[PDB]
């Protein structure tokens, strides 16, 4: 046997002034996409939505680059257009990966505003401010259970002007109380880059 592809499902829209989820591949399609490798489907945006036949999280076009999180995509390829994709970044350490970005898509700008107040966005269309707190940390401002930040790593950690700040990895929770959110920070993808 040999493990699936993962497969975009969807994407965030952040186009215009409202931020909403869109699907645009459903399970059986997921399934058989996952399986050959073959994705014909346009893609869009910066913020994906992702599955395996297992999993389904996020992944966040950076430089060029479709990134998400090694415990969600594992050192899978990506379907695409002309079959699957190999990683071209893979950093067990940092719970980090990364592929070409698909054609259609478009790149966020790496952060250089030195910025501490940030905006988490979620699977869910959500946007959540953050604040700050290490290199690695920041705080949600209104504090949420576990089930609302589930399936969102891979996500984007954005700055007030639209800059890429990390990448949502781990949650800090306490007894299924998410007060802060742990990510990934841009520098270390600028480094692995
Ligand atoms: C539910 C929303 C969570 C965002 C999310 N991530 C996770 O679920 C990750 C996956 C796993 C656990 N975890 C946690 O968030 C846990 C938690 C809440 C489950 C209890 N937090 C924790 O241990 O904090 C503790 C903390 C000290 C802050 C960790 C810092 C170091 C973190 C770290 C550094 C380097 C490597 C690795 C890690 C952590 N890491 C590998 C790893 O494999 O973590 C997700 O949404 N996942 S998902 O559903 O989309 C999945 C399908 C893809
Ligand atoms: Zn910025």
């Amino acid at each position: 046997k040999k493990k699936g592809s993962v497969v975009i499902v969807g994407r965030i829209n952040l186009s215009g002034d409202t931020a909403y989820a869109q699907q645009t591949r459903g399970e059986e399609g997921c399934q058989e996409t996952s399986q050959t490798g073959r994705d014909k489907n346009q893609v869009e945006g910066e913020v994906q939505i992702v599955s395996t036949a297992t999993q389904t999280f996020l992944a966040t076009s950076i430089n060029g680059v479709l990134w998400t999180v090694y415990h969600g995509a594992g050192t899978r390829t990506i379907a695409s257009p002309k079959g699957p994709v190999t990683q071209m970044y893979t950093n067990v350490d940092k719970d980090l990966v990364g592929w070409q970005a698909p054609q259609g898509s478009r790149s966020l700008t790496p952060c250089t505003c030195g910025s501490s107040d940030l905006y988490l966005v979620t699977r869910h269309a959500d946007v959540i401010p953050v604040r700050r707190r290490g290199d690695s940390t920041g705080s949600l401002l209104s504090p949420r259970p576990l089930s609302y930040l589930k399936g969102s790593s891979g996500g984007p950690l954005l700055c007030p002007a639209g800059h890429a700040v990390g990448i949502f990895r781990a949650a800090v929770s306490t007894r299924g109380v998410a007060k802060a959110v742990q990510f990934i920070p841009v520098e270390s993808l600028e480094t692995t880059m």
